[PDB]
C-alpha cells in the first residue's frame, strides 16, 4: 500500500519575471516584478512526490477540494488513466470550474510522481523515441516597443540572433490587440517578408497570428506566406469554427496547423482530422488536459499519417514531444530580444530544455519531468 | 549504461497441448501431443530480462540475425518507441520475413524487461484502467467432434456451462473449412439460436463467423442474428475489402466489429474508422504488431469515441485490456467442453488471466506481464 495517494497540496509562492500579460492574455517584456505561481503536489504513503507547477487559480482550494482530492486520495498512483477518467467525468458537473487546467496539471504530477518513484525520465516510461529534439524559436507577441517587436524590421533583425544561437526554425506571433493599431495583415506580411529575406530559405518559418482574423482576412493572410515560402500558417481564426478551418485549408496551399486552444481533448481533435480542418493536429498538455491526452491526440495523428505539433514549453511538453515520433518540434519560447530565455527561472535551479548550438534540445536526464526545482527557494517565497 | 541491451535469445521447448490447428489455421481439440514452443528473451547489462512467447518459425535464425540483433543489441532497452519505428521501417524491404508477428513478440518482450526491471506489471506502468475486467468465453471453431461442437444443440450445451462458470458474455466461432460441409448460414445461425434459447436475454452473445462469406451471405447471417439480440457480428467477410465492411455496416442493424487480421497496424485501423467499415474497432497485440501499437490503436477508437475490443487471450493481450477504458472484454479461450481452459500450460506456474465466479478475469500482481514462466520445465523440455 506504500503506492496510495495520501495528500494533495498546493503551494503558492513568489517568482520574480519580466514577463507581463495584458488584457488580452498575450505576454510582454516589461518591468521586473514578483507574480504568484503555484506548484501542486501529489504524495504517497512512502512519501515519494511528484510535482508541477501552474497559475494559483487553477489549483485554488476550491478545486483541490472539491475535485481532486476527492478522485485521488486513497487512490493507487499508478491508476493514471482510471484517475484522469475520473476527472474527465466531473467536469461537465463542475459548474465550469473543473478545467482542462486543472486536469494538465494533476496528470502531470501524477506522472511526475511515478516517473520520481522509479527513478526514470518520464518519456523514458512512456517509451522513448528521441533524446534531444530540433527546437524552433517561439516568437513572442508583437509590441509597441521601441527595437522590440514593434516593427517589421524588429522581427528580422530578431531572427538574425536566433538563426545565430542555433535554432533550425523560427516561428512568428505577429500583432494583437490590445497593440493599438493591430491587427492588419498587411503588416504580419511585412514581418514576416523581413524574417524570410533575414534568414533566406534554409530556415523554416511559422506564423502564429491574430487569433480572430475574418475568413476573407486569413485567406489574404495566407496567400501572401505561400509566396515566403513559410512552413505553416497557426490560428488565423476562431477555432470554435471548424467549418472556417475546413473552408481555410482547403483553399491554402500553405499547411494550416490546428487546433490549439479548442475544446473538447483528442475527442474533438479527431474530428479535425476527419473534417480535414487542418492539415497538421495540432495538441498541447494544458490544451487537452494533461500528459495522458496529449499522447493519445499524437497516437491519433500518427494513425492518420500526420503530424502533431506540441504546443508550449517546459519539461511536460519536452517529455511527450521526446515520446513521441509524429511531431518536427519542440516549441521553445516565448522569445523575445530584451529577454534571455536561457537564464531560466528563480524557482529552477537548471533549464528543462536546455539547447545546444546546433539547435537541439537534450532532454534532461532526471528522473520524472525532471524539473530541477528548488524547493528552498520556493519556501522562502511563500504566500499562501 | 546497465539499460542498455546485450543480448537476444530464442530458446525453443515442446510443450503438451491436447490443441491442434487444422490445414486452415483453426484450432481443434485432439491427442494429446508434444508442440514445439519459442521464447524469446531480451537481457540487459545489468542481466535483467524480458520474455515472450510465440510460435519458432516466427523467431527463426533468420529472423533474429537479419533484423531483431541489429536493431536492438547496444540500445537503452527503454526506447521501445524508437525500436518499435526501426523494426516497423524494416518490413518494407524484408522479403515479406519480418512480419507484425515478429514485431509483436519483439516488443512484448521489451515491455516484460521494463516491467520486471521496474518490479512493475506492464499495464501498471502504461498507466492503469481497472485491475480486472469481464471477459466473454471464446468459443473454439465447430467441428465433427460427437458432443464437442458438432451440431447447434452442442453450442448450447456449452454455453449453459459457461454460463454456470461465470462468464458473462459468450462468443461463438462457427463452422469453417476443413469441416466437410461447412459454411452454411444457416447452421451458424441454428448454433445462434439455440445458444440465445440456452442462455436467455441478459448474457451477452456474439459471433465470429466464416471468414470468407460473400456479401450477400454475411448479410443474411447479419439478418438473422438481429432477430436474435446478437451484440456483434466479427468477420463474416475477407477483411481486405474494406469496401464490402462499408457496405455490410451500412446495411447491418448489428454491430460490426473489425477488423481483426487486416494488415497496416493503427494506420490501417484508422481507415475503418474513417470508412465507417465497422461499428466497434478490433485490434490485437499480435494483430497490429505489440503493445505498443495495441495501444495506439485504443486511443484512436477511444478519440472518435468507439469501442476497441482486444483480439486473443495470455498476458499481453490482458494488459492492454487493463491500461484502457474503452474495451468491453476481455477475450479468454479458446474454449471447448472437451477441454479445461483453467488447467493452463505445462510451461507456466499459474495462469495468467485466472477468472472469479462472477466473470472478472483478474490481473495478477506481478512485473512485466506477469507470466508466471516455469524456466526450469523449459530447460528440461529443450529442442533448441
Ligand atoms: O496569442 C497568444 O498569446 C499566443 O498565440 C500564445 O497562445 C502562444 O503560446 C501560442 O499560441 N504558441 O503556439
Ligand atoms: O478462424 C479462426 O481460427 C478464429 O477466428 C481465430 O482467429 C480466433 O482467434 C478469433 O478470430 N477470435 O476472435
Ligand atoms: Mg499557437
Ligand atoms: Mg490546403
Ligand atoms: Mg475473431
Ligand atoms: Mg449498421
Amino acid at each position: 500500500s506504500h503506492m496510495i495517494i495520501t495528500d494533495v497540496e498546493v503551494r503558492v509562492f513568489r517568482t520574480t519575471t519580466r514577463r507581463h500579460s495584458d488584457s488580452a492574455g498575450h505576454a510582454h517584456p516589461g518591468p521586473a516584478h514578483q507574480v504568484e505561481q503555484a506548484m501542486l503536489t501529489v504524495r504517497t504513503e512512502d512519501g515519494q512526490e511528484g510535482h508541477s507547477f501552474t497559475a494559483p487559480e487553477i489549483v485554488r482550494p476550491h478545486v483541490i477540494e472539491k475535485f481532486v482530492k476527492k478522485v485521488l486520495i486513497g487512490e493507487d498512483h499508478r491508476d493514471r488513466e482510471r484517475l484522469w477518467q475520473d476527472l474527465a467525468h466531473w467536469q461537465r458537473g463542475s459548474a465550469a470550474q473543473l478545467t482542462d487546467r486543472t486536469l494538465a496539471v494533476v496528470d502531470c504530477a501524477l506522472w511526475d510522481l511515478a516517473g520520481r518513484s522509479l527513478g526514470q525520465p518520464v518519456y523514458k516510461l512512456i517509451g522513448g523515441y528521441r533524446d534531444k529534439v530540433l527546437a524552433y524559436g517561439s516568437i513572442m507577441c508583437g509590441d509597441e516597443l521601441e527595437g522590440g517587436l514593434a516593427t517589421p524590421e524588429d522581427y528580422g533583425r530578431f531572427a538574425e540572433t536566433l538563426v545565430k544561437r542555433g535554432y533550425k526554425g523560427i516561428k512568428l506571433h505577429t500583432w494583437m490587440p490590445p497593440v493599438s493599431w493591430a491587427p492588419d495583415v498587411k503588416m504580419d506580411l511585412k514581418a514576416c517578408a523581413a524574417v524570410r529575406e533575414a534568414v533566406g530559405p534554409d530556415i523554416r518559418l511559422m506564423i502564429d497570428a491574430f487569433h480572430w482574423y475574418s475568413r476573407t482576412d486569413a485567406l489574404a493572410l495566407g496567400r501572401g506566406l505561400e509566396k515566403l515560402g513559410f512552413d505553416w500558417i497557426e490560428e488565423p481564426m476562431d477555432e470554435q469554427s471548424l467549418s472556417s478551418y475546413k473552408w481555410l485549408s482547403d483553399n491554402l496551399d500553405i499547411p494550416v496547423v490546428g487546433p490549439e486552444s479548442a475544446a473538447g481533448k483528442h475527442w474533438h481533435r479527431a474530428e479535425w482530422i476527419k473534417a480535414g480542418a487542418c492539415d497538421i493536429l495540432r495538441t498541447g498538455v494544458n490544451d487537452v488536459g494533461g500528459i495522458t491526452p496529449a499522447l493519445k491526440t499524437m497516437h491519433l495523428a500518427e494513425a492518420f499519417g500526420m503530424e502533431c505539433e506540441v504546443h508550449g514549453n517546459t519539461a511536460m511538453n519536452l517529455h511527450v514531444v521526446a515520446a513521441t515520433k509524429n511531431c518536427r518540434w519542440y516549441e521553445r519560447g516565448l522569445l523575445h530580444p530584451f529577454l534571455e530565455y536561457d537564464d531560466g527561472h528563480d524557482y529552477l535551479k537548471s533549464l528543462s530544455d536546455p539547447m545546444d548550438r546546433d539547435g537541439f534540445v537534450h532532454v534532461p536526464d532526471r528522473p520524472g519531468l525532471g524539473e530541477d526545482i528548488d524547493f528552498t527557494f520556493i519556501d522562502n517565497n511563500r504566500v499562501r
